[PDB]
């Protein structure tokens, strides 16, 4: 288990994020869909090149699980997925150059969906969750998984669980009082405001165990 620390805006918007209030706290998974769109983007345009690369899984899509035994949002993308230093780099410890100029936007009160603006609209999702995990395998490297609650750092170490093909899923522990966003209802009505024009499938797996 390895711990890294966040670069200092990016930890700073986490602060920012979680302890404001917004009327609006849907946008996250607008965001965490974009994001998994542009990674089936990436894969995709690396494939056109070779196909083998594609030989860890030619479906490219997202899916939604809800799961209300263990609340928690999950959402699966067969995209390009993240190697260590990737994984390392690409969530805490390297700035992002939009960072400061949202928390400025913030200050002068721009609201909350603007984050997509800034290319920092993954820490959104600390807007409905005390913990996010992050589980990724890409095709040049093995799998590994990211933890943080915020507080200033992440983890890092590899994941046992079940091995993916190709891709990236990112695990909300939800908030006690975010607990809206695992009813299939919800679900259904934000993907179709903010994600019509997301061009891959997304499909609404609703996990219950027996
Ligand atoms: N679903 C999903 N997949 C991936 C990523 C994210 C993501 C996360 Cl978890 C957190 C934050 Cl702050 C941003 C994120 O993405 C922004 C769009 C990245 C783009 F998709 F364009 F690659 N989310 C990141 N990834 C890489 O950096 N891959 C390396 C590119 C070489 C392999 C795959």
């Amino acid at each position: 288990v390895e711990t890294f620390a966040f670069q200092a805006e990016i930890a700073q918007l986490m602060s920012l994020i979680i302890n404001t209030f917004y009327s609006n706290k849907e946008i996250f998974l607008r965001e965490l869909i974009s994001n998994s769109s542009d990674a089936l983007d990436k894969i995709r345009y690396e494939s056109l090149t070779d196909p083998s690369k594609l030989d860890s899984g030619k479906e490219l899509h997202i899916n939604l699980i809800p799961n209300k035994q263990d609340r928690t949002l999950t959402i699966v993308d067969t995209g390009i997925g993240m190697t260590k230093a990737d994984l390392i780099n690409n969530l805490g410890t390297i700035a992002k150059s939009g960072t400061k100029a949202f928390m400025e936007a913030l200050q002068a009160g721009a609201d909350i969906s603007m984050i997509g603006q800034f290319g920092v609209g993954f820490y959104s999702a600390y807007l409905v969750a005390e913990k996010v995990t992050v589980i990724t395998k890409h095709n040049d490297d093995e799998q590994y998984a990211w933890e943080s609650s915020a507080g200033g750092s992440f983890t890092v170490r590899t994941d046992t669980g079940e091995p993916m093909g190709r891709g990236t899923k990112v695990i909300l522990h939800l908030k006690e009082d975010q607990t809206e966003y695992l009813e299939e209802r919800r679900i259904k009505e934000i993907v179709k405001k903010h994600s019509q024009f997301i061009g891959y499938p997304i499909t609404l797996f609703v996990e219950k165990e027996l």
